[PDB]
């Protein structure tokens, strides 16, 4: 079944998710033309273990390589941090940043926008970001996923872009990934009302151009199927009594920690 968080359960998620946070803006004056994302991914762990005092919860998660996943441009996620892999200028870059915190997981993602940005970049990363932004707005007690989605697509969609469907938001707590699944787009199998107490992701993945996706023979690395720009942001949050309460919130984030609605 679907958890939902003690209060002390959720401020330990609001610790974790701050210091996932703090882990995006803490990279951010690093993620500039000339630098690999392999010491990107190397800056990040030392971070999170040496001065959060926590752990990446993405190395050996399915086997996966690295300490958090950075993603360039076609790249719509997973991407492996490589020593040799430069970020130039007009990259638009996702680093997907996962910590494990006295036991509960703070996940969260932002676009960086490298050097100079192209229109068509600053375009999907804002339209990314809005949809994630217009589906938090969207959460509180009674509303179903499968309507939260629905509007994630909607929007998307009518942006001219797409949404990935092999990817999903998730419940998080002690587990990095448990139910309920919070797919982004409309579906029939979608059939969850949220519950105060419940701490999921929304994290919206956007291509530019087709849905279609292909994974590279590292047998992590998903690229668009077209090649086109793809770009995700996701967010941790808590369902309170009349909205939600972003944990992984930055100070870059143009929405507000607390959400409230009546
Ligand atoms: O939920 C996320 O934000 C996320 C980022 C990377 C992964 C993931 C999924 C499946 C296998 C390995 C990894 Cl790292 O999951
Ligand atoms: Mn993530
Ligand atoms: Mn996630
Ligand atoms: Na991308």
């Amino acid at each position: 079944a679907i958890s939902i968080k003690t209060p002390e359960d959720i401020e330990k998620m609001r610790v974790a998710g701050r210091l996932a946070a703090e882990v995006l803006e803490m990279i951010e004056p690093y993620v500039k033309p000339g630098v690999s994302t392999g010491e990107l991914d190397r800056i990040c762990n030392d971070y999170i273990v040496n001065e959060q005092h926590a752990v990446s919860a993405c190395l050996g998660y399915h086997g996966y390589p690295k300490s958090v996943c950075i993603s360039i441009n076609e790249v719509v996620c997973h991407g492996i941090p490589d020593d040799a892999k430069l970020l130039k200028d007009g990259d638009i870059v996702n680093i997907d940043v996962t910590v494990i915190k006295d036991g509960f997981h703070g996940d969260t993602s932002k676009m960086f926008i490298v050097g100079k940005p192209t229109i068509m970049g600053e375009r999907l990363c804002r339209i990314t970001q809005e949809s994630l932004y217009l589906a938090l707005r969207m959460v509180k007690p009674g509303i179903n996923l499968r309507e939260i989605g629905a509007a994630i697509q909607k929007f998307v969609e009518a942006e001219g872009f797409s949404v990935v469907r092999e990817y999903c938001g998730h419940g998080i707590g002690r587990g990095f990934h448990e139910e309920p699944q919070v797919l982004h787009y409309d579906s029939r199998e979608t059939n969850v009302v949220l519950k105060p107490g419940m701490t999921f992701t929304i994290e919206p993945m956007v291509n530019a151009g087709k849905k279609e996706i292909r994974t590279m023979k590292d047998g992590w690395t998903v690229k668009t199927k077209d090649r086109s720009l793809s770009a995700q942001y996701e967010h941790t949050i808590v369902v309170t009594d009349n909205g939600c309460e972003i944990l992984t919130l930055r100070k870059d984030d143009t929405i507000p920690a607390i959400i409230s609605h009546d």
